[PDB]
């Protein structure tokens, strides 16, 4: 299948194996912006549901099901991979609508849907919009799409922006520095620090920062899922070019994404900015090897490359250079083993 | 080979994966007690290793290889399936010990060593001393034991003792009373109340906890090393009989352990009781779905039943009775996913 | 019901009662400021004291200068209230009729019917049927001491309280108490707790929005509006966070002709022995500050002499919405 | 009925809507002295219930039929009046006993059983055992025991001592002053304070106390279950002389009591006396009016009769004197209306 192909199973197993915990499930519930949101968005578009068939991908629980079927859709199939398709379909009895919902357990890339729908609903976003790799079976469930047939959400924002933390920067050889001692109970470990400065500088920091830490307007990369296709996933290039607001010494780059539903009444748009209120996806942090000095009004120019790997996430390949002194960073991190440093 | 019939790929390569960050070995070489306590039974005991072959079976960053040296082993075969044995040969190296300390990589079910040897180190100690199954690979490498010779750690205690919580109770049902909700966001979660009290309750609790919770002594469950077989650890009942000190609310087990380092100059004791300084271990705190009332001098009587699992760790049956009332108590617990609370 | 009637009555019979009631200064204290303040609403008139228990509020009418006192008391303290009358020296104007006000007759239309009929959540008891009952004697010009009243609702967080029920609750869903599974009435134990009105008082930090407010008009109103009571509200949340339930308290205004003064049962007020009233949620509901928490507080009289209380109550912005069902006549008394 | 025609309809309704809620059933349940004594009572004489008919006069929630259930009996009929019969009907068949416990809607003097049983059980003490004459209803139902058949409690004690206790005294008086004073509010209470004083001493007090307020071992008086008549209980006359074991003034009379249950294996003892933990009966006090000096060695001697009323409780009259000096005292109490001092 095309899920197989693209994914580890060992991966895959822990994934589905994550996603069968109704616990997170409701974690995922209650951040109250993500759920109120995909709720607004959904019910202020009625006239997007209103009598329409609708595909939900990865539904967990089912809550958006029940949120498309609040706003007046005719049929809805719901499919889910994780044992969670059972709870669903509990819910889908007990709330009396199982004459407009239907749980599909199994992979929206095996399973096999009756018919063309109007409308796909999905929550698919991870840590900086693409990890997990679900968006890429969010663009393959367009097989069933209608054509000029809706996605909800309908567009992904990819922020980035340079920032300084000196605190954050110094941390990491703290951490790696505890190698470097010639006698921890009689042992040398210092000929390990190299490799443990390394380790660590791989690590994406999931946390949460004030944005008086960011020195340029994020660069924004869109994904238009109408548009889109499951390809155009596997390799996502952001070059950049930061016109810089403050001077100081830029320790990396901080994502965050937006994504947006474009109905026929109104856009809706659920943001993960840390200038807007803090959500279960918080913020990611990727690390420079070298810090670099930028003055205000300097640029700093460069690529993120995020390249898919087989343990459904991503290898994030950053190159950076201060275009008026020629100053050049680089790194290279494993979002899959991110580090959470949030308190 | 022996670890691969009784393992999954999946949980195999998470678990030696996990293992090849030196963060880790940083997290465990950093618990002063564990690695101090292990240096201090292996020193003290240096007669035990003076001119001897030695094994050390999960040597990670190479540890207690050393302090093996240090206490003047001959020969010291260091096994390890991680990706860490190409650090632990470094360290080896920088501290010029490659004429005693050798390295081999993979697992000690599947090596081939040269010798046989006269004693056998390992820290294969896990949440209740049995998660992650380590203990059965350390009785495995016994093959590669002489006759007399002996095994550090030597023998293992699990003890068990019941609460009164009545907070964590309270938290654990108030996390799962989520599901009770008839209508969140216009949805009826309820039909599923009864599933997420199963399965937050199923989580052993990890954290420490004052003494004074205690209700009875603890009961003492020993694993002798020298004479116990790989077999014997895929299904352990633990029958218990407490005399309760206090009357009150019963809310559950705690589950610690010790382990003894028999030596011929002395026997060194590691321990994880709440009586003691806090390790990485903590303790563990399995919950009933429902408290049981007893009387001081009542007596609670049951059975603790641990069944491994494809997942290197236990399911977890514990059944209990007030015997004087038939108050009885029944629960299942997946020790694989515990609930990390403190700090 | 008779039963119902019986109780109440008895309850009322005792002196202990009555010293509970006197002993409430802000209670006594402001009915008293309430009719000396406003004298010339009761110099030279004709008074009828509805429910006088003691005869304390019949007191206050004679120092203010009434010419007569018909004091209405259908418990046996109305034989109490006889005696203080003539060792009052107050045979001449304070006349003691004993019976119901629904039953017995007077001899004369009254200026000013006075009366302390509220219960908590100033409806419970059912009293104040008898108060605008009373009104057949009540001249067209008349007045009634107290002349309105407010309820005031507001929704409230209070977790402590809500796990403190639950607690209690849980008993019921234990498999094995002394061997016997008691946890198929687990729902049915929980509906019963949640049935609870929790009479104490709190800080008022736990409201989560500005109170909303019921006015009942005893001058206008009709016995009949009493049997169901309708209370529409749109909370406007101030706070983000768990409403738990709805807090309940009220004012009553006596509206003389000299001054008005107000009694308030409030929380930001002097407590008194209604203290406030809160009904829980069994299920909380989550909302933002800025949403929008709508509904209904129905009120439905039953012949237990209270009310069968339902409160819906909806968090428009999500469609989050929690049902409940109140047994007035049965409160948790939790204050201490 | 004979229940009708004891108790006014108002008295009957209140009493029963009491009864009708769980937390009633679960205080009564959660008294751990009450419901162990009885289970013990019952599973220590099995010989009285394995294969037998028993009758639980007024079950409850059910509980004691269960004991008798675990005991062994072929056959029990549970008769409840309140709605609580109801929730008693759905424990039965949740815990899979509705071939053995038949739940019987009604009063045990209306309801109508198929069989004579071998037994009764029952739990009817109220304050001071006799209190709201369900006493009646559990000798009423020896209508239905065969011949040698046996009562669940056998006997009932209750003992009277006279007591010291300046305070609670005091209290009475502390508490009517309020009536004298001249000017409440410009109104002259005092002509009522005497009628304030009476009221509180009609009052039994219900509360514990420290046993050495006891001034003389107590005097019992029987109610032999197995031979007494329902019109036993309309009249019970006490008569006492007490020994005086130590000098002081005597306020008034405690009592408590015990009951036993005597089976075939063993006799059970329920005690509430002040020597014994707190049950939900606590103790009760009646004052006198005036307390009596008693020197130890003196003999109080007197009578106790308790006259019941239509309002499920009983008229007490108390008249005792010191013989040696003659001095005299008097009081009449309500015990349907006690003061629950307790704190
Ligand atoms: C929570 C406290 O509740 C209260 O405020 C009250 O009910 C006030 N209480 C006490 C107030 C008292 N007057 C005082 O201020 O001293 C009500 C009194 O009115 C009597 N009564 C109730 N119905 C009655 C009826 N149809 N007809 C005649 N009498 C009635 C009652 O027997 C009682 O004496
Ligand atoms: N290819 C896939 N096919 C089906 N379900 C999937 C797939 N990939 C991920 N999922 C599920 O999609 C869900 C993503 S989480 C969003 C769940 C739910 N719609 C909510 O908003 O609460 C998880 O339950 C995953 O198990
Ligand atoms: N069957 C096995 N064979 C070899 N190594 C193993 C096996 N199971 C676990 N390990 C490793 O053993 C180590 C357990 S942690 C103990 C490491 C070291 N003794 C120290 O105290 O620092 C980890 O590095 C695991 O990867
Ligand atoms: N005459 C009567 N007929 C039937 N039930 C009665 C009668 N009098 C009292 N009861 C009930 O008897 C019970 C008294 S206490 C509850 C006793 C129960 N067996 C237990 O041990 O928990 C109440 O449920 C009353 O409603």
């Amino acid at each position: 299948s095309v899920f197989s192909e693209r994914t580890e199973e060992s991966s895959a197993v822990q994934y589905f194996q994550f996603y069968g915990y109704l616990s997170q499930q409701q974690n995922m519930m209650q951040d109250y912006v993500r759920t109120g949101t995909y709720q607004r968005a959904i019910l202020q578009n009625h006239t997007d549901f209103k009598d329409k068939i609708v595909l939900d991908v990865g539904c967990g629980s089912g809550i958006l099901s029940f949120f498309a079927a609040q706003a007046g859709a005719r049929k809805i199939y719901a499919v889910e991979a994780s044992t969670m398709a059972q709870h669903a379909e509990v819910l889908v009895k007990s709330n009396n609508l199982t004459d407009r919902i239907v749980v599909i357990p199994g992979k929206v890339e095996e399973v096999s849907l009756p018919e063309q729908v109007d409308i796909i609903i999905s929550e698919p976003m991870g840590y900086m919009l693409f990890n997990e790799r679900m968006l890429e079976s969010y663009l393959h469930a367009k097989k069933y799409l209608k054509p000029s047939g809706n996605m909800f959400p309908t567009i992904g924002d990819v922020h980035l922006a340079p920032f300084t933390d000196e605190q954050l920067y110094m941390e990491q050889f703290t951490k790696a520095n505890f190698w470097y001692q010639p006698s921890f109970h009689g042992v040398d470990l210092s000929a390990l620090r190299g490799a443990a400065v390394d380790e660590y500088f791989r690590q994406p920091v999931v946390d949460t920062f004030d944005i008086r830490i960011l020195m340029a307007k994020s660069v924004k990369y869109t994904v238009n899922f109408l548009e889109a296709k499951e390809g155009d996933l596997h390799r996502i290039e952001i070059p950049f070019k930061f016109h810089m607001l403050h001077s100081g010494l830029v320790h990396g780059l901080a994502f965050w994404f937006d994504v947006a539903f474009i109905g026929s009444i109104m856009t809706v748009w659920l943001s993960t900015a840390p200038t807007e209120p803090l959500t279960h996806w918080y913020q990611v942090r990727c690390l420079f090897q070298s810090p670099l000095f930028a003055k205000a009004g300097d640029t700093l120019s460069g690529t993120c490359l995020l390249i898919a790997n087989k343990r459904q996430s991503y290898d994030i390949s950053i190159v950076a250079q201060v275009d008026q002194t020629g100053s050049k960073s680089s790194n290279l991190l494993d979002l899959k083993n991110p580090f959470f440093r949030y308190t």
